């Protein structure tokens, strides 16, 4: 039952723990972009977004596979959304010294993000060259966001996102998001969202930004307990964390099964994870994430997670009418082959687990 979830966890931990120069190949390439970045009039406020992380794994079992975000302060930032897409928007400036280090991206009154990735990529592909040290080639493949993929010798990939940072109140469309009131508190919604908000280069091909708020998700995380001591105690934890990790694998395990079938490529880490806030919210106490009930917390989730691909409904977390498996998105095939793989997995004690 949680034996195996036990032993998956174990094996996760340790292959996340063992010691690997990795990072450090990744932090010295990152500090050599930013230095370069810096000395440029568009670039000279770019930064890392979380100052201490470069080791961010989007993927729970590739170590060789790092994900990092350069933020850049955009004061004045005059949004306008796309389309009733609830999640993309325009890009635009209040604009009192016009002048601005951003105004030769300006397409009219509109912030270009192909303007402004296009003098990115270029300043990266510069620095990529004047490297001495290390072996870094630039692949690039059609994607706004990730914007830059590195590979740094054998397997250490790094993807690079450039992301607008804005201080200001969040969109109208994430108002009746993040419905953690009666599990992390009112008091704690309040103080989330007088925090900045992303906006990262996407399409839904127009130039258009798409909302992120990865880092409220990563603090969340970090102070996930109804009560405020959780898993302080680590001699008797919650089994949170554990959920999550585990529904992460699960998908990303699926999808190497089936990677010459195109079928699970829609589906990233992002739709296990939301479906997990969305549990979190569903049983908001703690005695409902027993370290001793992994089993049945983690069923609780893939059960959530079966309803979500069968009824085709998954909202994010933030943007309530943003439906991540609405058919437009992901077509009724790709889900009910996800579902039939999943249910396969229950009914045989995860095999993909072995
Ligand atoms: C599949 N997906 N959707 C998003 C997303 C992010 C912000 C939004 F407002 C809406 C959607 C991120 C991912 C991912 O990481 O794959
Ligand atoms: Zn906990």
């Amino acid at each position: 039952g949680a034996s195996k979830l036990r032993a998956v966890l174990e094996k996760l931990k340790l292959s996340r723990d063992d010691i690997s120069t990795a990072a450090g190949m990744v932090k010295g390439v990152v500090d050599h972009l930013l230095l370069r970045l810096k000395c440029d009039s568009a670039f000279r406020g770019v930064g890392l977004l979380n100052t201490g992380s470069y080791y961010e794994h989007v993927k729970i079992s590739a170590p060789n596979e790092f994900d990092v975000m350069f933020k850049l302060e955009v004061p004045r930032i005059q949004l306008e959304e796309y389309s009733n897409t609830r999640a993309y928007y325009f890009v635009k400036f209040k604009r009192n010294p016009k002048e601005n280090p951003l105004s030769q991206f300006l397409e009219g009154e509109i912030l270009s993000a192909s303007k402004m990735l296009s003098k990115f990529r270029k300043i990266i592909k510069e620095e990529i060259n004047d490297i001495k040290d290390t072996d870094v080639i630039m692949k690039r493949k059609r994607g706004g966001s990730p914007a830059v993929t590195l590979l740094i010798s054998e397997k250490i990939s790094v993807d690079i996102t450039l992301a607008l940072e804005s201080k200001s109140s969040w969109p109208a469309s994430t108002q009746e998001g993040l419905r953690i009131q009666n599990w992390l508190s009112a008091k704690v919604r309040k103080q989330l969202r007088l925090k900045p908000f992303y906006l990262v280069p996407k399409h839904a091909q127009e130039e258009t930004w798409r909302l992120s708020f990865s880092h409220i998700e990563k603090e969340i995380l970090n102070n996930h307990g109804k009560s405020k001591t959780c898993c302080e105690n680590k001699e008797e934890k919650c089994c949170r964390k554990d959920c999550l990790k585990l529904m992460k694998y699960l998908l990303e395990q699926l999808k190497e099964r089936f990677k010459d079938k195109k079928h699970l490529d829609k589906f990233s880490s992002y739709h296990v994870k939301t479906a997990f806030f969305h549990v979190c919210t569903q049983n908001p106490q703690d005695s409902q994430w027993d370290r001793k009930d992994l089993g049945l917390c983690f069923d609780n989730c893939v059960t959530y997670f079966l309803q979500c691909l069968r009824t085709e409904k998954l909202e994010n977390y933030f943007i309530p009418e943003f439906n991540l498996f609405s058919s437009n998105l992901i077509d009724k095939r790709s889900k009910e082959f996800l579902t039939k793989q999943i249910e396969y997995e229950r009914n045989n004690e995860f095999p993909v687990f072995d």
